[PDB]
């Protein structure tokens, strides 16, 4: 599995994120948009804990998330490298 380390993509102070970048884990089908809706880009990943194993693609993203925003750290996708 993809073991996320502190030196994954140590360019700037980049936050590692692990998510499935083949398409996206939507979930139970409902009233969803066929096109990702955001002012920038809808990135749905979680921060890669160093030493933790994420069975998904790990990327590095620099952005400012609000804690009261979503039930997870949604990425603004402002500065993302994959």
């Amino acid at each position: 599995a993809t073991t996320i380390g502190p030196n994954t993509c140590s360019i700037d102070d980049y936050k590692p994120y692990c998510c499935q970048s083949m398409s996206g884990p939507a979930g139970s089908p409902g009233l969803l948009n066929l096109i990702p809706v955001d002012l920038s880009a809808s990135l749905g990943c979680v921060v890669g804990v160093i030493g933790s194993q994420c069975g998904a693609s790990v990327k590095c993203c620099k952005d400012d998330v609000t804690n009261t925003g979503n039930s997870f750290l949604i990425i603004n996708a402002a500065n993302c490298v994959a």
